[PDB]
């Protein structure tokens, strides 16, 4: 089933061909700072991403992505809210048509200018497939970006995008350190969702981490020049590819270290 971000098949229709779209741990979310709860059973996050192996970047149609080789088992997201441990398989981002929204997750409202989504996978399914048909089959980190000063790191990935301008483009992508992509500190969020994107399977432990990254207004123009279609189809371009937050329900959002 053909989605995406326009007015005919966008987040309000979604529903029609992926009715989990309405269900009870639908992602993103508002994280409201005063209802956040403390959690003496949460750990600090190791994202142990020094021997993270990039492979390509891929223009998906809907966004891009940085594909990892999880084949093997090195680069691994663990503690923080986990029980086991789950392997990179990909990053790639959300962003908004403006500097001042793209987020998919806001903070008391609040949205930045994009948001980075680190997508892993619980070894204890054997692949990626199998582990997303699960409640606790998938974690993913999600790292806001905050419009300021240039990011070095994050020009590595933009320096790529004009190789990969439409849908089913791809590069060569070596050597590309994830963890580049993160803030110093780890501190961060945790709630029980889904993927953003359809089939929006409901198996994500979310870890949105409070500190965002920098990137600069220059660096954004960079993400809206892809483009969402085939080369051949007419242009609609990646002005925007966020889903808006989804009701909380009954779920809590826990805090660490508060
Ligand atoms: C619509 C609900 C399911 C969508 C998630 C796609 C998961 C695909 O799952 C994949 O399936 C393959 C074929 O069965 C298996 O070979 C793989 O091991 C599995 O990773
Ligand atoms: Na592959
Ligand atoms: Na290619
Ligand atoms: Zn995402």
């Amino acid at each position: 089933h053909h989605w995406g971000y326009g007015k005919h098949n966008g987040p309000e229709h979604w529903h029609k061909d992926f009715p989990i779209a309405n269900g009870e741990r639908q992602s993103p979310v508002d994280i409201d700072t005063k209802a956040v709860v403390q959690d003496p059973a949460l750990k600090p996050l190791a994202l142990v991403y020094g021997e993270a192996t990039s492979r390509r970047m891929v223009n998906n149609g809907h966004s891009f992505n940085v594909e990892y080789d999880d084949s093997q088992d090195k680069a691994v997201l663990k503690d923080g809210p986990l029980t086991g441990t789950y392997r990179l398989v990909q990053f790639h981002f959300h962003w908004g048509s403006s500097d001042d929204q793209g987020s998919e997750h806001t903070v008391d409202r609040k949205k930045y200018a994009a948001e980075l989504h680190l997508v892993h996978w619980n070894t204890k399914y054997g692949d990626f497939g199998t582990a997303a048909q699960q409640p606790d089959g998938l974690a993913v980190v999600g790292v806001f970006l905050k419009v300021g000063d240039a990011n070095p790191a994050l020009q590595k990935v933009l320096d790529a995008l004009d190789s990969i301008k439409t849908k089913g483009k791809s590069t060569d992508f070596p050597n590309f350190d994830p963890g580049s992509l993160l803030p110093n500190v780890l501190d961060y969020w945790t709630y029980p969702g889904s993927l953003t994107t359809p089939p929006l399977l409901e198996s994500v432990t979310w870890i949105v981490l409070k500190e965002p990254i920098s990137v600069s207004s220059q660096q954004m123009l960079k993400f809206r020049t892809l483009n969402f279609n085939a080369e051949g189809e007419p242009e609609l371009l990646m002005l925007a590819n966020w889903r808006p937050a989804q009701p909380l329900k009954n779920r809590q959002v826990r805090g660490f270290p508060k």
